[PDB]
């Protein structure tokens, strides 16, 4: 509990960007999260809220990490897991950077895997994206306007 008490002050203390944590009060092992869609992508703007739960053991098992929204990316399951593997401070920002670069090898979510390659391939040029655009406009639907202000302001 004690390495993840000095990261969890360590991020309060130092506000990102492009996400927000804080501890699920009902659970303490689980820390809700929101990280922002990277811009100049198709996630331009969304605020995706998800959990990462560290288990019993934590630092000897890693942390998994599950999406709230319904994303569309051919790496995170229609239920929101995302299996870190691929590649806290750190995998938020590394998850954020995957969003604009599928990884064609594990396709979690075959649907968003299919529509990736036809945007490709030049298949279909509409759907890909605008599934995105779909899962960014709910996003900010089911964001309270308290986390919206944190986000574009700490932009300044």
């Amino acid at each position: 509990s004690r390495f993840l008490i000095a990261e969890y002050r360590h991020l309060i203390e130092n506000p990102s960007e492009n996400f927000k944590i804080s501890v699920n009060e009902k659970d303490m092992t689980e820390w809700d999260v929101i990280l922002r869609g990277p811009p100049d992508t198709f996630y331009e703007g969304g605020l995706f809220k998800a959990k990462i739960a560290f288990p019993p053991e934590y630092p000897y098992a890693p942390p998994r990490l599950t999406f709230t929204s319904e994303m569309w990316h051919p790496n995170i399951y229609s239920d929101g897991k995302l299996c870190i593997s691929i590649l806290i401070d750190t995998i938020l920002l590394s998850v954020i950077s995957l969003l604009n670069e599928p990884n064609p090898d594990s396709p979690a979510n075959v649907d968003a895997a299919k529509s990736y390659r036809k945007l490709l391939y030049k298949e279909d040029l509409e759907s890909y994206p605008m599934e995105v655009k779909r899962t960014v406009k709910k996003s900010l639907d089911e964001c309270s306007p308290e986390d919206i202000e944190y986000f574009k302001n700490a932009a300044s």
